[PDB]
């Protein structure tokens, strides 16, 4: 507590999420990754509604797709009503994306203000 270091709010919406880079191409999603942990969520370029998570793990670019079922966004069965809440809560709980792959969320990669 103090005069600074207190961001009073609930969260930022999916659009304002820095880890959410938008509908950027597959190349741009894989090239910005460097260590095991770097992750970003994009939307499929041309397919509105299909969000692709790109996380670098085990030396590979691990690309997962967010399925919208039962009115919830999910990677491996269990899902949340909102993507920003899905990733945020999944990150803070250190839960694995899919048990098939075994990838965890650490240090999210921010985005640039590409007005072009």
């Amino acid at each position: 507590m103090g005069h600074h270091h207190h961001h009073h709010s609930h969260m930022k919406p999916l659009a304002e999420q820095d880890w959410y880079h938008g509908a950027i191409p597959r190349i741009e999603a894989q090239e910005l990754l460097k260590k095991q942990g770097d992750f970003l969520v994009r939307e499929s370029h041309g397919k509105p509604g299909e969000y692709v998570l790109s996380v670098y793990s085990d030396g590979q670019r691990r690309h997962f797709i967010i399925q919208y079922v039962d009115n919830m966004y999910r990677f491996e069965g269990t899902g949340f009503s909102n993507i920003p809440q899905l990733i945020d809560h999944h990150y803070t709980t250190k839960q694995v994306i899919t048990k098939k792959s075994g990838v965890v969320l650490l240090n999210p990669i921010p985005k640039d203000k590409k007005w072009i």
